[PDB]
């Protein structure tokens, strides 16, 4: 839900979100 270089969890619709 920001920036990462982790992916935020399983996810569609929109573009694939980080954190941390």
């Amino acid at each position: 839900g920001g920036r990462g270089h982790v992916p935020e969890y399983f996810v569609r619709g929109d573009l694939i979100s980080f954190y941390k």
